[PDB]
């Protein structure tokens, strides 16, 4: 057996996006005629390249996803993740200011997921520290999310599932 998370929560900047949402853009956000994704300034939003499979990936994999953010800019960061159709790779979203700490005690709730059973990818070691104090599994990433990271996540996980 290869232990597989129960569930698996991502942060947004710097995880799903290379930006910071309450920063680097002007919300809200539009598709353009181009098809891209538009903020006040016509700067063009991008995901990190593989993002879309990588919570695709998860999907067929039969584990649950949600999103644990802890940014001021609520409106923004949920817009940009139903016009990127992230939507309906979500069970659950928990956007808003605060220690990671309550994201995932509301995640717990509401999913029943034991906290052992959850992995969870973040760019900033507070988060990974924080959260990791719940008995979580954390990856700490660097250079956003990618089907490579994804892999050697959910191994770190198995691992630790199996006394590694
Ligand atoms: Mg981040």
């Amino acid at each position: 057996m290869t232990r597989l998370p129960k569930l698996a929560v991502f942060d947004l900047d710097y995880t799903l996006w290379p930006f910071w949402v309450d920063t680097h853009v002007d919300p809200p956000f539009h598709k353009s005629s181009d098809g891209t994704v538009r903020d006040r300034r016509g700067q063009n939003i991008q995901l990190y390249p593989e993002v879309p499979e990588v919570l695709g990936r998860l999907q067929s994999l039969g584990v649950p996803v949600a999103a644990a953010s802890r940014t001021s800019e609520i409106q923004g960061a949920n817009q940009l993740l139903e016009l990127f159709d992230l939507g309906k790779y979500f069970i659950q979203r928990e956007i808003y200011p605060g220690s990671k700490v309550t994201h995932f005690e509301r995640l717990h709730h509401k999913t029943g997921v034991p906290f052992s059973q959850m992995v969870f990818f973040d760019d900033e070691n507070r988060n990974i520290i924080d959260v990791g104090r719940l008995g979580v599994t954390c990856i700490h990433i660097r250079d956003g999310m990618s089907l490579q990271t994804l892999t050697q996540g959910l191994e770190t996980f198995a691992k630790a599932q199996a006394g590694l």
